[PDB]
């Protein structure tokens, strides 16, 4: 049960504290990143001296080989930034290591993502025998772990899938990115696109009430897709209040969301991380499936609630670094105790949801389900 | 001498420059010299006159200065670089025995607040060395104060209230750029109202108190008070004065993202450590913002900038709004530049006119109101900025 946590941020602090709470599982644990002292401080925060920690540039396969040759993990959980995944997926193939993470890649030069990338490893992670686990975050992540449960346990058919995402509280490159694309969602067999945030409605969150919520892109609707050809409609929406939907407007205008590297005082920056340099209540995250069950159109939504403060007690992080990180965690659980192995590169699901669902109402994210409702759409 | 130097090539230095080029008569020699001299070499280029020499120089080492004076022997300096060089380029102007004018006085690069006293205190080290120095000789400060001088002269025996008015109505087409230089436009604009009235200077919120006041050739449009540098000497200068404040337009676009800009914290003017090197947020966001200087092509509209004032002639009171409009377009096809940078650049190089002619000779540190203001109301109508007066209107304040 060796583990080793790439990626000291926010997630992967979340991830340590996780992953420690479940030694009997995670007998061995490693944190690595670029900058080592965060990793340092993640032990110390946690209060165990035994995770060890290491400075890797996870660009570098021969680095990164070298690391994994020396710690041996069994798996390494990729919470660094998308533009790590292929690196480390191919120090993985080199070093005899199992995968996962919590996005898909994207270019640091182009703010797309999609699968294409890492699917490309899958027969030859296959044929080494090693398992990836794409994606395995809340959202994507829990929401495809969520839609499985569904297809599972409740629906011959799944026809349409809405996924919401709600932050009713109170990594800014890779966050800006995601959310300045245009809109695109699926039916009826096309992949369809608007304008960047143009389509929105007021959506009913649990404990919080009706929110503007936003039809956006989100990486998991193109495996969701793939793997539910019964699907006439598959869309994404997250709330957005106004001043911060002000706010990402302006930050555009003045070119601090610029992706490309500007050269100051002979160094190279790139806006949008500098800006980062720079720059209560709870989420409310889930699926509301309609389809077909005997015969009959049913509807379900099953949903997760996260509180920050609780999240900051347990963790010293807020709900959104919570809610992904534990189910990064479970997923490498799922793995070490053998309910998810599969040789290839895998999204979640692939796998069988019931031992993930259980650990979810065990590690701090409790969900929870109500049927025949008014999905509002 | 006649040999006229010119410090910073940005958008004011290139309408100096235009404007000096176009008076060979009194500027027989011209130079300019500023940091980064390709910039000097693209002003020299688009005048097309291969005389003007130019230079490298950075204008906060005065040995630097000093060397670059004795060598080109200006008589007169004009300094359109930053207000953080004004005393380097004043100390050397001192010690190589050179005359000095700037449009901007002096702020720390630590913190954005602007006053006299920095220049004010080289008064007696210039006057014992007969040199004059010319301060704020822009259009705001600058003109203004002309304008105020010369209402004082010819119009009341008593001024009593002064208004600044400054509207920018143009369309520059882009979501969001400031006229000039961003850092110092921004540092300016967010701190602080400040006005004067009833023998005591007001604090307001940064731009709290605000108005509708109607522009010639704009109409009403919404118009803050804030703090400006001329209100200062002014103030010092016309003790009759009740009450003096300035006013500027601002959009609701340009409000929201001057908002949000401060939110985000890239509006800080301290240095924060990035990957090792020392970075002032101002700094960064001015290398991403447009940069001023190229807005002309795409500007549309004109400025609207005067002097609304009241007070007492012959026991009655009275009122005079004088004020000058400017084309962005016109600015452009001219100077490449567009009316901001226009609106600057006339009057500083009008300034060093009247010192060459011997219209405004005044050994020590002046302000503009101190020189007789109409030699230069004559030149700003034959140098592309005429002026209208209305007497006895409604002044809306
Ligand atoms: N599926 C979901 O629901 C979901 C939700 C949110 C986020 N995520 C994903 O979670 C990941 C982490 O997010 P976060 O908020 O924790 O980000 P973060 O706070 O910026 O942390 C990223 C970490 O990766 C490190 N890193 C970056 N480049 C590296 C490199 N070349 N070599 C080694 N380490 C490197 C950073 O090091 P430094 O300390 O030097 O900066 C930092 O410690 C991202 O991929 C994000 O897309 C997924
Ligand atoms: N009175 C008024 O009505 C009024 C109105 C607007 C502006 N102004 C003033 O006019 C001045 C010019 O503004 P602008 O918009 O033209 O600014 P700008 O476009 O940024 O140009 C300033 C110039 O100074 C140069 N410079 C900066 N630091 C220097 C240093 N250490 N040594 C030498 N040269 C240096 C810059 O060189 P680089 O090319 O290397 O950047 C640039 O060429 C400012 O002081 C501003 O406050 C006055």
């Amino acid at each position: 049960g060796r583990v080793l946590i790439i990626g000291a941020g926010g997630v992967g602090t979340v991830v340590a504290h996780k992953v420690a709470q479940n030694a009997d599982v995670f007998t061995d644990i490693m944190i690595a990143s670029r900058t080592k002292s965060k990793c340092d401080d993640i032990v110390k925060a946690i209060g165990n001296p035994n995770i060890k920690t290491a400075q890797v540039d996870a660009d570098n396969v021969d680095e990164l080989v070298a690391l994994f040759n020396d710690f041996k993990p069994e798996m390494v959980i990729n919470v660094a930034l998308p533009y790590q995944d292929l690196t480390i997926m191919e120090a993985c193939l080199k070093a005899e290591v199992n995968y996962l993470d919590t996005a898909n890649y994207e270019p640091k030069d182009e703010a797309h993502f999609e699968y294409s990338w890492q699917w490309a490893y899958h027969e030859r992670f296959k044929e080494a025998g090693l398992t990836a686990i794409l994606g395995c975050g809340f959202d994507p992540g829990v929401s495809g772990i969520y839609t499985a449960y569904a297809a599972k346990h409740y629906f011959d058919e799944i026809q349409y899938l809405d996924i919401v995402d709600c932050n009713a509280g109170n990594n800014p490159e890779i966050n800006i990115r995601e959310i300045t694309q245009n809109g695109r969602y699926y039916e009826n067999g096309q992949w369809v696109t608007t304008g960047p945030l143009e389509i929105h409605k007021d959506l009913t969150y649990p404990n919080i009430g009706p929110r503007d919520s936003y039809l956006l892109y989100h990486e998991e609707l193109e495996s969701l897709v793939k793997n539910f050809p019964t699907i006439k409609r598959a869309r994404f929406w997250m709330t957005f209040g106004q001043e911060y939907l002000t706010h990402l407007r302006v930050i555009q205008n003045i070119g601090m969301a610029r992706i490309d590297e500007i050269d100051y005082n002979g160094q190279k920056i790139v806006p949008l991380q500098f800006l980062k340099a720079v720059l209560e209540g709870e989420t409310s995250i889930g699926c509301r499936i309609r389809g077909l069950k005997d015969g009959k159109e049913r509807t379900y939504y099953v949903y997760n609630n996260c509180s920050h403060e609780e999240a900051y007690k347990e963790t010293g992080m807020q709900g959104v670094s919570y809610t992904t990180g534990v189910p990064a965690m479970i997923g490498a659980m799922m793995f070490f105790k053998g309910e998810w192995k599969r040789p290839g590169v895998n999204n979640v699901e692939e796998f069988n949801p019931d031992p993930f669902m259980e650990q979810l109402n065990k590690q701090g994210l409790p969900w929870h389900e109500v049927f025949d409702g008014n999905l509002e759409l």
